[PDB]
């Protein structure tokens, strides 16, 4: 008999949801992520909670999915695509402002948790939730339970470096080596995300187009976009084949902005086998069943 | 009467190790034979003989669990085992079930190792354990909340067949880096770099002499120039590659097994070198040498049948 709030915080947008005691979604809000000012970042979150509390006449529970890691010892955030939040004790800061406990979990973990709880995936021995947004994130579920890892880093596939076969595709010593918000270089976060898709286009063609614009040019059969999409589909297959040789997930669920690129679901099953072991069988690869809400739902229900 | 007996096999490229464990799980037999490398019939014979002999010795029909490098196809049961040429492409489980007239369980070697190591009372309650074999190849066994994740197609933990990451290539000279062919038929898999065999191949690549890992390590201990250069390069390469793996898996405990796990310097150097390549907020896992020595494979295989 509560109200449960969830936040799904990404590099560019914050999604907010409120769910009643029967878990029905009764609020839905979206705001831009403040990426520069930490004060503005906190304000955005606090406003949404306060507004919802005023609307429903309650003090809602607060679960937040963050695009990054709260240090397991200090609580300070590493959010590679949110400069504003870097180094701050988000949980503590919010508990102060909102005068109640706050649970923080990684965004991809929340997404994976929600998607794995779907009746269709109940009973699957493993599920990998993959977010391809401003960054690349993974949530690892084994027998229905999240593996969050020794230091809340499990599933941080975005901060693994391009594998040799991917570098080969991109031209080896001539490959674009993109800087990462984690301060490393060549992290796949900057290649397979919708942002990375854009950066790869710009690197090869010297024009700053959005992912939806490139995809639209692709749909028209425009030469540069067709070349870009071929390169990207192969890069995606190579990188995910490496990850699947380590993790071998039963089901892979894709979320984030770039998960709306329908071609991915056609091309991945065709391109993965060449890069997997000979006896590998493909995982079930599906688009998010909860649309754009799995992160919010996962976050909200941390307080269940 | 003897009671229930559990047999385990650790099948390697050169030798087959057998163990029989009684109902109290005490090891009461230990046998080692050459791995038949050509004839599959000879391979099966070696295994069947050990089971039959042990059965005759103890007056029982023991359960049979087998650890082997490579993968039994999840659909066909055919083995993908590049390092066991005799068994490649064969339905080992079915063939043995016919010969031995009882069920046979087949598991990956690194999975067996991880299962045995994680069952230790001190690890049994850890939220995750990664068993890593550094031997002729590089293999991983992934345990989450005390249960092995064997994966969609029995491939979970095949970290040896992931390709060198960019930061590792950079260390090795990028377009001038040695790109070793792999038994899986890919190129640049870490199986051929971080294993004891890989350690040797890297030495040979840079120095053109085919020394064994123990020879190189002994030269290193004497401060010989080439070995010192090799070991520095290798320690950094190992840290880079494992940092990539740990950023994906973030294991609570990592247990090292296989021949190269005997190189003690690894346990000193990894904690020093990993942080630079991990995320800023990463905390190191507990990194330990195998608590069961060279026996975790046999024990893990035997106890598949517990
Ligand atoms: N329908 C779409 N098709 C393809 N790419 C999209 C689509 N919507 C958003 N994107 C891209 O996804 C990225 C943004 O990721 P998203 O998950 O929306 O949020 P966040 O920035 O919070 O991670 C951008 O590259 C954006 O252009
Ligand atoms: N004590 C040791 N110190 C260092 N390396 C070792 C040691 N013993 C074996 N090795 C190396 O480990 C590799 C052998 O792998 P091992 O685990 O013995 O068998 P398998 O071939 O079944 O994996 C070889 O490179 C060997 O030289
Ligand atoms: C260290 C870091 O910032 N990682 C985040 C990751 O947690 C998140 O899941 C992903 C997608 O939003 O983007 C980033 O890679
Ligand atoms: C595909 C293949 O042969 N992989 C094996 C792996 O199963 C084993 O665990 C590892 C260590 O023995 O060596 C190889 O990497
Ligand atoms: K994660
Ligand atoms: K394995
Ligand atoms: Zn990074
Ligand atoms: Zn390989
Ligand atoms: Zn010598």
């Amino acid at each position: 008999g509560t109200m449960y709030y969830g936040f799904d915080i990404g590099g560019t947008k914050i999604e907010f949801g409120a769910f009643d005691a029967d878990l029905v979604r009764v609020a839905r809000e979206r705001v831009a992520t403040p990426t520069e000012s930490y004060a503005a970042f906190l304000d955005a979150i606090v406003t949404l909670v306060n507004n919802a509390d005023a609307e429903f006449g309650v003090k809602g529970t607060v679960g937040i999915g963050i695009p990054g890691i709260a240090d397991v010892e200090t609580g300070k955030l590493l959010t590679s695509n949110i400069p504003a939040a870097m180094g701050h004790t988000l949980q503590r800061d919010l508990e102060e402002r909102l005068q109640r406990p706050v649970k923080i979990e990684n965004d991809a973990n929340c997404f994976a948790l929600s998607e794995a709880w779907d009746e269709d995936l109940r009973g699957e021995p493993s599920v990998l939730g993959l977010i391809l947004g401003t960054g690349v994130g993974g949530g690892l579920i084994f027998n229905g339970k999240v593996h969050s890892g020794r230091a809340n880093i499990a599933g941080e596939i975005g901060h693994t470096r391009l594998p040799y076969d991917a570098l080969k595709l991109l031209g080896m010593e001539n490959a674009p080596i993109f800087p990462c918000g984690c301060k490393n270089s060549g992290c796949i976060d900057n290649y397979l995300s919708g942002r990375g898709f854009e950066q790869l286009y710009d690197h090869y063609f010297s024009e700053k187009l959005s992912a939806p614009e490139i995809i639209a040019h692709y749909e028209q059969g425009e030469r540069r976009a067709v070349q870009h999409v071929e390169r990207f589909m192969e890069l995606l297959a190579i990188c995910l084949a490496n990850i699947f040789t380590c993790l071998d997930p039963h089901v892979v669920v894709l979320g984030g902005g770039l998960s709306n690129f329908e071609l991915i679901y056609q091309e991945l099953p065709k391109r993965l086998p060449a890069h997997l072991l000979h006896v590998a069988k493909l995982p079930k690869i599906i688009k998010a069943r909860h649309g754009d809400a799995g992160g919010v739902r996962g976050a909200a229900f941390l307080n269940l």
